[PDB]
């Protein structure tokens, strides 16, 4: 299979049972670590995205924290800019705020108002999708400036939780599935 | 220097964000506009070369503001990036570090396994204020006997005096305000 997919897949390390048991905890960070990892995984996920929506893409939306270390990168791979979905609190100006839940509680993102006008079309990236409620929250603040979002990447998707599903109708794409 | 103009016009000021008092720089502009983000990073790029030549291992890029400029600055230099992250958030064996951050405590944490002994290390963020994120930082890789070699930012506020609190390890920073 895939040569720059294996550089990718090779380089994620599961930890059983974090942070609760049962939990396999997909960890990143060695493709981070690893340059040629990294550069494998911008440029899959950068290809995808041009053959899918060759020129609609105007953002990329990188998601609070995780989501920060491919955004910009797949951003400037396509030659485009890079907004930020942020974790409520810490963006100034004015802003749209979202609930979702998360774990055993409720969180909140959130975006500045002038970060996307009406009309312009984003993906949002994270590292990786579970139950998709952060995605499916970012989704609806972008949808609240009237953005478009043409779809969800991430490197990892864990099939069993149904995480597409819940962005249905809104595309996504993953480099890499576990159950 | 126009390179410098590029990053310097894409810093939006708002007086009085968290709290009364703070001038937050909000970087956002810088990552919306794909040449300000690649003046952003070539500039600390070309500085880190000048500065070090070869000897840098890994950047290290402290979450979550750090996360958007070291993947970019790592792969710049060819090199991969280490995570410093708010503690809680990583799994397997880590330490972990303290700071004062605002009116109260705050922790970075880093992988026991991040570095080897010996490995030399430069950390970014977007932000110098008061060093305390910074100086944490610089104790975790202390603490896995990594050598820091520098830590550089975009912004530096120097009435917060920072970079005296980050010596004898070295500082750099595009653009200062008071
Ligand atoms: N098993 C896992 N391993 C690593 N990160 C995870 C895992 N499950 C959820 N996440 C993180 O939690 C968020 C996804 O949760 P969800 O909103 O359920 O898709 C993302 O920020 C992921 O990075
Ligand atoms: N005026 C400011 N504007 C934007 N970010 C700030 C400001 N002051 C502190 N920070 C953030 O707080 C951390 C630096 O605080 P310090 O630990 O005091 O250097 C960095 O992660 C910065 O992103
Ligand atoms: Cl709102």
């Amino acid at each position: 299979a895939d040569s720059e997919l294996q550089l990718v897949e090779q380089r994620i390390r599961s930890f059983p049972d974090f942070p609760t048991p049962g939990v396999v905890f997909r960890d990143i960070s060695p493709v981070l670590k690893d340059p040629a990892s990294f550069r494998a995984a911008i440029g899959l996920l950068a290809r995808h995205l041009k053959a899918t929506h060759g020129g609609r893409i105007d953002y990329i939306a990188g998601l609070d924290s995780r989501g920060f270390l491919f955004g910009p990168s797949l951003a400037q791979e396509l030659g485009l800019g890079c907004v930020l979905i942020r974790k409520r609190g810490k963006l100034p100006g004015p802003t749209l705020w979202a609930s979702y839940s998360l774990e055993y509680g409720k969180a909140e993102l959130e975006i500045q108002k002038d970060a996307l006008e009406p009309g312009q079309r984003v993906v949002v990236v994270d590292d990786l999708l579970a139950t998709g409620g952060t995605m499916n929250a970012a989704c609806e603040l972008l949808g609240r400036l009237q953005a478009e979002v043409l779809e969800c990447v991430s490197l990892v998707e864990l099939t069993s939780l149904k995480g597409r599903e819940k962005l249905a109708p809104v595309p996504f794409f993953s480099l890499l599935q576990y159950e």
